[PDB]
């Protein structure tokens, strides 16, 4: 896509994120002053602030997906839709998005697809119990290159010791390349991505 | 602010600067040919060419403030207004704009403000004789972090020997960080900024 | 010359190039399936695919000229026009476009022009037999600095051995600087540019 245009879009998402942070800061400041007043109970404001922080999380995640992926794929909306659906169903998923660095020496290929990337196809691949669900999907731009791929697992001792093999594979690949690797937990439906050896929670 | 949009603005200011230089170049070429003619006296064109060069200086200064500061503050117009007012009154001023590098280990804090940045406040801080005028203001994006700050002074021998402590503090901080430091001289009202160990005259 | 705007234009040329490649890819897949049908003769599609490939070549060349030259000159359309005309007439040409690095220590000046760059002037310089045709033109932004210049010749043993002195001078200068050097062959009218020690065929 047009990198100049996409840069503008990234920048506007960043603006929106900062604006929700400012909204939350303002509401906390109001609460901090209101608690001193006998005719106020700041408990009535907690739902509002929780939602404000949920919005911060959503906007920031949208920002980083756009900033990190827009130069490398035109399919981020399709990927995000698939991820949301998989999360809701608690279907484990592991989606590698190739970036500037080539990955064929780091990934052991399961089944080659070279398919048009769509959300239904991503969701079908990760349906529990099916032949292609166990392992990683590789995405290059707007194609699903392959599925059921084997990735290197992090051996980092700075573990989150509760992390399963899906998460460790994302982290492990992200340590050896500039790939961004999305994970959906089969246990909780929590969605994450790994980039440069670090796992980040996202809410999409 | 939107970096893509701001880049376009920077680039247009650069275009305008180049255009003023071309205008000046053209007028000089006219003058150079006209002097040979006994029915011409090129002295009549000198005020025009002085003005053209004044415009070059103003456009270039606007260009560099925009290019160097726009990624790091949305308050450059407020800062510029304050500087213009301070210059006209010959009120000494020293304004640090934090850029990519953090400055807390390099600046000894005077008084913490954490204030909304406005021109009246900057101008009030630097009103001669007042408790906050002696030392530097620190700006981070759209906040005045602090005032009356102490900066490291350059010990360089290659700098103008007639430079006071305000100018040496600007140069000094600029040698240790990527901060841009604006100065208004209390002696002449001349406005400068230091960046990367070099002091540049500006006219706003 | 607004770099933000020019970046957008480069990016759109890239998009157009990718789209022509997709068109060619699609036609080939059609042909690959059609050959199995004995009521089809895929020879009728060869002209089409040849044209498609010619379009890929044209779009890609336009993209690279734009991406490599737009930050350094506003005269690329004039240069392209001159090159097209010289190519058609099979008039040898060698045009250095100065980029980020200065070239005065690497180029031995023939005749200094410091002229407004226009296509008629470039074409006049390289008219066969004339005083200025033998050697390189140097372009800095929108000026023809000089002509009949002498450039260093590549010593590279890994070159094409059928390359004449024009092509070797282009390659040679491109090894010592970031200049882009356009060549028109006097033998065939083939147009190339050298960049960083590599010669690329262009069609425009």
């Amino acid at each position: 896509s047009n990198a100049m245009h996409e840069w503008g879009l990234s920048e506007e998402l960043k603006i929106q994120t900062k604006q929700m942070i400012e909204i939350a800061e303002k509401e906390l400041s109001i609460m901090r002053n209101a608690i001193d007043k006998e005719d106020e109970c700041i408990l009535c404001k907690m739902e509002d602030i929780h939602h404000m922080l949920a919005n911060v999380q959503t906007l920031a995640a949208t920002y980083y997906i756009q900033a990190y992926l827009s130069p490398y794929t035109e399919s981020s909306s399709f990927i995000t839709t698939a991820i949301q659906h998989l999360s809701a169903r608690k279907h484990g998923a592991l989606i590698v998005v190739e970036r500037n660095e080539t990955l064929e020496a780091l990934i052991q290929t399961g089944t080659t697809l070279n398919a048009h990337l769509t959300a239904p196809l991503l969701e079908s691949i990760f349906y529990p119990g099916n032949p292609l669900h166990d392992g990683a999907v590789l995405v290059k731009n707007n194609h699903i290159v392959s599925a059921a791929n084997i990735l290197p697992l992090t051996k980092s001792t700075e573990v989150d010791p509760e992390l399963g093999t899906r998460h460790r594979a994302a982290i492990g690949l992200s340590e050896k390349s500039d790939a961004l690797i999305l994970v959906v937990s089969e246990e909780t439906g929590r969605t994450s991505f790994a980039l440069n050896g670090i796992l980040y929670t996202i809410s999409l």
